[PDB]
């Protein structure tokens, strides 16, 4: 099988706006995670063909990655911050579903998730 198309990063039917919280998700949260030593597996959609994972998109039907999130934020795709937080949580949960506890990539996702939650908590009033 082919790869699926990547998640949409624009949608002409979906109202969109910029908010202070979404600006913070791009300029602080995404930027901090993107620069982390463990970011690289998450910077683009899973290429199941190149990785020889014919079952990845049989198991993972809601894919997400930080390249898609970065584009969504840059494109002002979202209406609210909780939508974008959900995209990060989908990305982490996918890793935990396909892999097993204690696997290398799971420890990498767990470290990024800890940092993600710290940066969200630091959002100033
Ligand atoms: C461009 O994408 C990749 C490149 C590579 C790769 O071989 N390289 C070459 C070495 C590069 N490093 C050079 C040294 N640098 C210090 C770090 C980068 C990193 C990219 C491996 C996996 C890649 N993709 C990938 N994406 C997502 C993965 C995953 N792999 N992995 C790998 C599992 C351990 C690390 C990533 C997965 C493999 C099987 C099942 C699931 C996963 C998974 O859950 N995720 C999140």
């Amino acid at each position: 099988s082919m790869n699926p198309p990547p998640p949409e990063t624009s949608n002409p039917n979906k109202p969109k706006r910029q908010t202070n919280q979404l600006q913070y998700l791009l300029r602080v949260v995404l930027k901090t995670l993107w620069k982390h030593q463990f970011a690289w597996p998450f910077q683009q959609p899973v290429d199941a063909v190149k990785l020889n994972l014919p079952d990845y998109y049989k198991i993972i039907k809601t894919p997400m990655d930080m390249g898609t999130i970065k584009k969504r934020l840059e494109n002002n795709y979202y209406w609210n911050a909780q939508e974008c937080i959900q995209d990060f949580n989908t990305m982490f949960t996918n890793c935990y579903i396909y892999n097993k506890p204690g696997d290398d990539i799971v420890l990498m996702a767990e470290a990024l998730e800890k940092l993600f939650l710290q940066k969200i908590n630091e959002l100033p009033t």
